[PDB]
């Protein structure tokens, strides 16, 4: 039986177990930004909560997890949900899952019609990295407006949102700037996980549109990678499948990618 | 006086600190630490030394103005030039927001404005309130962010993406609280610290579920939030809009008084 989950505090043990089973650390924006906003549902076997999933506003699953002993029942359940058969979850179009979420992926594969790759998940290898070095500085409170103006002009995110997002990163000391003669040439993020994945750092960059192709992005990832290493964290990052320039920089910053976020549609 | 645009707010560290030191009471957190740092900033230069500044928001309204204290006469000349739209660099300014606690900036607005209206009331807490039943609020944890976001989105219409960041950050700062019943939020309370200038105060906010108005809840929330501030050694302040009669009533019942106002002035 399936119920809407009132309080996400009921899922504590099962979430930890879900993340533990991942082959690699999962993408922070997907699983710590979007997933928590999504509607959750608990799977209850005889009044004990033994699983959950969550479905976004567009009608896409983002997570699914049943306690490891319910194989044949797991298959039937997933097929039910994926085939619109739950009065209580309703119309589910599809799923987003990575190649690091084996069980969830497996069931997606069995019950989906088509797919596309959403993004690449990378991890850092020390051996894969004499590149020229830059210095970046920790963003201070007073620099907030300059970072917001920068990000807005270069990725088009909304200012009000960026003000809060970067406000928070500045408090966490996770935002960095590459400055040249008074202007920002890049913003870098070295983001820590508050839970489950506390031994990793998730990296992001924006390079000024006026200075693409100068190899800035790769120097930024190198810097952020070292800043992560000095805190004892291993670096990961991700990017969209059609973002060729990001993929280039990342690979030249010594990252490799054996993982993908895929978007499946149900039959 | 040369007016110059200012990119790095670092250039204004000292001038800003004097601006705030000069205030009669602590100023509103959302106005002065949320909005003002997002606004466009200009500096006032005597002979290539930076001796004052102002900031103009997106709508064309001044939010802050300050000249080193010894420029009384030039200050008036300056403000008038800027208010009658003759500043090449600053451009067309429509008006100003200013409180009754910023005496110098207010004076100049008074001198140069055509019309006005009140925007909000600023209150502070006199330890002459209330043996009265006190509610228990629970500090928000990460797990409850979405419930808070949904609660605020439904009750005040702010956007969810924005709320997710604003509330995520409050949760990390331990400034957000919830008043719960049967798994649902009856109200949300904020007890916010200031990182600089006003570190002896806590700035409070609340949202009462629209399904539970007129049941005394906001008063009780404010009372909790004041006590939580007091355990941190902080004095409580808050503000609300001039049309928010329910808020004003709860605030004044929670033992707060108001000698101050934020006013919106329109320029002649
Ligand atoms: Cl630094
Ligand atoms: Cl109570
Ligand atoms: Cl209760």
């Amino acid at each position: 039986k399936i119920k809407t989950i009132e309080s996400l505090s009921d899922l504590t043990q099962l979430k930890k177990a879900y993340f533990d089973s991942s082959i690699v650390p999962l993408d922070g924006m997907w699983h710590f930004g979007f997933a928590p906003m999504a509607k959750h549902f608990g799977f209850y076997v005889n009044k004990n909560l033994v699983g959950f999933c969550c479905v976004n506003d567009d009608g896409y699953l983002l997570q699914y997890y049943l306690q490891p002993e319910f194989q044949l029942c797991s298959q039937e359940l997933f097929t039910l949900i994926s085939q619109q058969n739950s009065s209580v979850i309703g119309e589910v179009k599809g799923a987003f899952v990575s190649t690091a979420e084996l069980n969830y992926q497996a069931l997606c594969l069995d019950n989906s019609a088509t797919f596309k790759v959403n993004s690449l998940m990378y991890q850092h290898n020390t051996k894969l990295a004499n590149l020229e070095m830059i210095d970046m500085q920790i963003a201070g409170t007073e620099q907030l407006t300059a970072f917001v103006t920068f990000a807005a002009a270069n990725i088009g995110a909304p200012e009000q949102w960026l003000t809060q997002y970067y406000g928070n990163l500045i408090e966490r000391k996770e935002l960095f700037g590459y400055w040249h003669k008074g202007k920002l040439l890049a913003a870098g993020e070295c983001r820590l996980f508050d839970q489950y994945q506390t031994e990793y750092a998730d990296l992001g960059m924006i390079v000024a549109q006026s200075n693409r192709g100068q190899g800035i992005a790769k120097k930024v990832l190198t810097f952020l990678t070292k800043h992560a290493a000095t805190q004892g964290l291993t670096s990961i990052c991700s990017t969209e499948s059609n973002n060729v320039a990001a993929q280039k920089a990342i690979a030249h910053a010594g990252f490799t990618s054996a993982h993908r976020i895929v978007q499946f549609e149900f039959k």
